[PDB]
């Protein structure tokens, strides 16, 4: 299509010994890149944080924003474990006009600063995918944000399909 396709999986690092425990909590969108992901200056846009809520069953609740950011509502999907921890499907449990379940690798993260994501769509014919790097702070290092725009470009993804949200707290 119009779009970049996606990786094979095996070119996207899976963070070692992911603790569940650890990344649960509150993630500010720091950065947002993937192919349906497109930078306009003169359209800047803020994202409110994701909330990542580890349940008794080990699968999450996920609470993000909704794409494409225009209105700020959230939406809450459930993160069911995968072929092994880092990795998950983040399936829509109703099936609805914009449809798609998503394969979850973490790609990096410290827990308590820095994480790397990537999502890929299960669809057939869909090459959709992102990559969001978030912060436990609305501020994170240039190191760190140099990296994922460097790990995005190595996936084909251009630098104006990399976006730096404004992160804030909440919807307002
Ligand atoms: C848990 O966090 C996220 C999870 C997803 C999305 C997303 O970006 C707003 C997230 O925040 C970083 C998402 C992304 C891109 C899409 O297409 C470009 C899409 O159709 C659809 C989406 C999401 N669906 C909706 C309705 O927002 C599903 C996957």
């Amino acid at each position: 299509s119009d779009l970049i396709p996606a990786p094979p999986l095996s070119k996207v690092p899976l963070q070692q010994n992911f603790q569940d425990n650890q990344f649960h909590g509150k993630w500010y969108v720091v950065g947002v890149a993937g192919n349906g992901f497109l930078r306009e200056d003169k359209d800047p846009i803020k994202m409110a944080a994701t909330i990542y809520e580890l349940k008794e069953d080990k699968s999450y609740n996920v609470t993000f924003q909704k794409f494409p950011m225009k209105k700020c509502q959230y939406m809450t999907d459930t993160l069911v474990p995968g072929s092994q921890p880092g990795e998950f499907t983040l399936g829509n449990i109703k099936s609805e006009p914009g449809y798609t379940s998503w394969l979850v690798r973490v790609v990096s993260t410290n827990y308590n600063q820095h994480a790397m994501v990537f999502f890929k769509a299960v669809q057939q014919n869909r090459e959709d995918f992102f990559i969001t790097l978030y912060g436990r702070t609305k501020e994170l290092t240039s190191e760190l944000k140099e990296n994922f725009i460097r790990f995005s470009k190595s996936l084909g993804l251009p630098e104006n399909h990399i976006v730096f949200p404004v992160p804030i707290d909440q919807c307002i």
